[PDB]
């Protein structure tokens, strides 16, 4: 009776479906797959990437950056929503091949440094290559690259290091306030009395209110379905996108229903 | 045409076949599986573990340590042959549950710190949970635990951090010199002109001579077949075990044959 | 005109004045100096150390542990108030010589990992030897060693990783609730509009309320004067010690006065 | 009788004497101080810095890079001779302010990661802010930036991670082979029977032969006096510079004399 074999982290086929860059605003492009968000922001002094997707998406991200006229050495900074394998997957490889720096808060930094292993809820099941954070950022800290200011908003819950990123772009000269908010889901998490996260419920609740108050004209999420984006349809991709209030309210109704079933 | 799914590191069934502790010498026990070596050394001041096997072997190692009357908090030190997933697999988990320290040279430390990712030859294919080395040891340095002195002998090749560990035990009061030598194989490695390892051939050759000169009355290897051990047969397990000279000579004949075919 | 020389972190003479172990409760001893707290908790399964003081206090701590009959290999765990040089100074050296593990939250972990350098307020002026955290702990998480449960309470402010530690001891069989609360001072900090800490004032205020609600029969602080301890007088050391309310209220009155002068 | 105060690492005044960039070859400039080498290599794709000097030299290095028309974000890579405080001092700060990556071997990486603390010979006496290596390089590995190839040559001794860097530049179109060799000194080291470095003498001897065989038309050293440079005299700075043979032979005669006095 041999011990079990290791099990690969395997996701939906659409999470790994490459797509050509889809323009969000004047400087902002979606360059990930159909169902995983990877945002490229092009400035006069370099490029900023927010999330990278799965581990095996590293080559596709660089191919899309080339299509945008962004050489590898032009990627200055990597920002993250949270350091799970399906959002921070290729960060280690991207650092080696681009010379970019990574900016994260302490919680995302320690999780990223151990490649997602020893997860509070998933154990060692979703491990990925580790990377180091070069800059630690605090709640409300501004990160400026090429004139574009990125403000971090901590929203703990899905991970302790979960972070929303806001910045103002333009739509043909007219300013548009973009908010890239992290996941508000708890897929199979023990919510009440979790010895690895004793104040988990207080963090989620406080984060629901955080997402509501975000300065937002256009919302995006790591999983585009969470905010009702549809990257595959091109132009009408943002047609049915939720507001910040709708997104945090829908997430909280699922949180409470899950919290109530957990007591049952 | 979606990008490929991740692939799990899957090994032979016998590498994951648990076995009861097999006594090597008065203080030395094999507590791994049939085809993967994990050596436990019991002293008056604590226990020393050399290698741990696969990632999923952590529970079995602790079960065997209990059978030997070794509580988790009695494991003082973890030593490694090399930091590949099939030898350093459970080190991270074992540190959390035992309070042990890990001693390795700088090369094994940096590879262990990134969980085997970015391997010189295997890329990110054999990743495992990362761990940190608490003590860096130099070539020829002695590590003493409970009166038992462990001398490290660097033998780079299979990995840059590959290490042989020697110590003197007893066999009913009569001293027996044990040498635990690391792998001398190069499974699918590019040997000549490897941009990630330009002096690889000089390291292997120098390591063949290193293994020959080791003070050794009884030889063990991470893979027991390399030194012709057979853990499954219990008593006669060491019956056909190779000497140090036989082991390094057989490995070098395979190295040269492989080096010659590589030029062809 | 040569560039300036490096400047050593030099403290009051009394911060470096060794003292013999002073008993706080049945299992709890002060083993630091007259003006720097280092708490030793002796259990049936090992010892716990809370804070270590200055970098150069490592030998004195081990000398005092011996006086208590605690060998180096009996130190199981190191807990911290915050990772400044005058409280986490000897942690790196203590890990090497005792085999202890270190438990801290993510913020204290990242600061401890870079030896206090790049401090939010002090720059590189108070650097000390770096150490790694072996276990990351969350707010409200319980750490049990030898039956004694240690609960962490995050109180950000003096550092982002600032932590209060509570545990129940006994005083000749009668239980006594001990709270070791971290510093609530801001010596020379920019409080309002700090680009390295935009929500600093919200953290301090929330931490003042945290210290008030702590389950506490006897309060201790990293600097004993903050809670009106006097380690030098032996028996009457805790005679004039403040309550939790008195300590947080005195700290907040100094915070507000400082905040008001900062606007002036 | 209080414990001693901490002691600052204080060096000769000339080690901290700023100077204007001194041209070595077409692409290579000395931008450090009079007695500490910091080499800037300007390419079409960015800049390479070899060594940085003391911790407090970070601002001066950036001032000199500006004089050369090199903005902070143009610094692509930092290479090191060895990770002592007087050569790797400002590396941490330079990474934060330039976005450069650092390339070092495993030994220099682990020492740099702990800020020079726990030195094999100097203990914690010469600590500096820690930094992380982004790329691990092997002996003989080539690092190419902007067409300029940098080959590493390991020369252990002064530190285990000591490294010589060679590259071909031009002198008005005519190629000039530059070798930047690390220190070959052992100031106060225990040479024979050093428990922290049992094979120290074998490393130095092998390194003396390594420095002799280096492809070199013009030699430089971290301390310019070691190779008889005189940065202060401008034009005639390289007038009396030693060859590689003269440098390794003079170092070995001092090594043997020191080794012989150590036995006395
Ligand atoms: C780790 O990545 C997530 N989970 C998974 O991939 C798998 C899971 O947990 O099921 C999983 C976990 C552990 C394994 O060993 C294997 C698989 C996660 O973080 O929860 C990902 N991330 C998010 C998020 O970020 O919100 C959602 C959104 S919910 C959703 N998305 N599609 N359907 N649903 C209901 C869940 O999937
Ligand atoms: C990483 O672990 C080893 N390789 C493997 O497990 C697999 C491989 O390389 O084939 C592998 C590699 C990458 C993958 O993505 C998937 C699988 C390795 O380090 O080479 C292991 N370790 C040793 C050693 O330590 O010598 C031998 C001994 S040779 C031997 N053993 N049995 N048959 N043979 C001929 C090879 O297997
Ligand atoms: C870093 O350590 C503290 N500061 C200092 O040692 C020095 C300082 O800041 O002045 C300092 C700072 C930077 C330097 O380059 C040199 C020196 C600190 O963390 O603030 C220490 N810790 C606490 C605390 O933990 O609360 C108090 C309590 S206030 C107090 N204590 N005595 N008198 N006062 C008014 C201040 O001292
Ligand atoms: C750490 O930096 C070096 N040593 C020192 O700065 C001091 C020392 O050791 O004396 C020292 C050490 C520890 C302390 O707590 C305080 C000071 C070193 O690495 O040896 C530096 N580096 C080199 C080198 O790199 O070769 C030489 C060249 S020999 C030379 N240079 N000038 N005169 N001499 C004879 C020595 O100085
Ligand atoms: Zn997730
Ligand atoms: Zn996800
Ligand atoms: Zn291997
Ligand atoms: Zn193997
Ligand atoms: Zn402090
Ligand atoms: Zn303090
Ligand atoms: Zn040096
Ligand atoms: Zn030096």
């Amino acid at each position: 009776a041999p011990l079990p074999q290791l099990r690969a982290y395997t996701v939906d086929a659409s999470w790994l479906q490459p797509m050509a860059p889809l323009q969000v605003a004047d400087h902002t492009w979606q360059i990930g797959t159909e169902d995983l968000t990877a945002l490229l922001v092009q400035t006069a002094e370099g490029a900023v990437l927010l999330d990278g997707g799965m581990p095996q998406m590293a080559g596709h991200l660089l191919d899309n950056m080339k299509l945008r006229g962004v050489a590898p050495q032009d990627l200055r900074l990597i920002l993250l929503s949270h350091a799970h394998a399906d959002h921070a997957g290729p960060v280690a490889e991207l650092k080696r091949r681009t010379g970019a720096h990574v900016a994260a808060n302490a919680e995302t930094a320690v999780l990223l440094a151990r490649g997602g292993s020893n997860d509070l809820h998933f154990g060692d099941g979703i491990t990925y290559p580790p990377a180091s954070a070069d800059r630690i950022i605090m709640d409300g800290e501004v990160v400026t690259v090429g004139g574009i200011a990125f403000t971090a908003h901590f929203m703990p819950g899905h991970t302790p290091g979960s972070t929303a990123w806001t910045w103002t772009d333009t739509r043909d000269g007219k300013p548009v306030r973009i908010a890239y908010a992290d996941s508000l889901s708890a897929p199979g998490y023990q919510l009440k009395g979790n010895p690895r996260y004793p104040r988990l419920i207080e963090d989620y609740k406080r984060s629901f209110a955080t997402v509501r108050a975000l300065p937002c004209d256009l919302l995006l999420t790591p999983h585009p379905g969470a905010s009702n984006w549809n990257y595959a349809v091109g132009s009408k991709a943002s047609a049915e996108a939720l507001t910040c209030n709708a997104y945090a309210d829908a997430a909280e109704k699922k949180f409470d229903a899950q919290l109530a079933r957990e007591t049952a």
